[PDB]
């Protein structure tokens, strides 16, 4: 089963399964950010983080787009990174509740923009954990959350 919400990659480029035609993430950190992404050197200290364990990683966010999205995007076609980005399900505190579910089900911490939960503060231990993700044009599905 896993937890799923209807809320697919915010690009097709971040497919990495040919056969399948959908994004699939195994053992993939997750970042829980209630608030925008739109520039990457905010990213960074996460995605270091990732790629020293050794994992990929999905991220749910408010949104993430502009330079961010894009940067994300061409490295990951160049095979620079391994990520995905999908925005939050829900809209409201509905967004925040559902983050935070989600925060909860996958052992991770929600960003946001509130002092001491800024995302360039992010470390490791604030991500979420799950055993598969999988990700099409309309849904996201959280396996196995730690």
């Amino acid at each position: 089963e896993g937890m799923q919400f209807d809320r697919g990659y915010l690009s097709p480029y971040f497919i990495n399964k040919p056969e399948t035609g959908a994004v699939e993430l195994e053992s993939p950190f997750i970042l829980l950010a209630d608030k925008k992404i739109s520039n990457i050197r905010e990213m960074l200290p996460v995605l270091e983080a990732v790629a020293k364990a050794g994992k990929p990683l999905l991220i749910i966010a408010e949104d993430v787009e502009g330079e961010a999205l894009a940067t994300l995007v061409v490295n990951t076609m160049r095979g620079i990174v391994k990520v995905a980005a999908v925005k939050a399900p829900g809209f409201g505190d509905r967004r925040k509740a559902m983050l935070q579910d989600i925060a909860t089900l996958t052992g991770g911490t929600v960003i946001s923009e509130e002092i001491g939960m800024e995302l360039e503060k992010a470390t490791l231990e604030d991500l979420g954990q799950a055993k598969r993700v999988v990700i099409n044009k309309d849904t996201t599905t959280i396996i196995d959350g730690v």
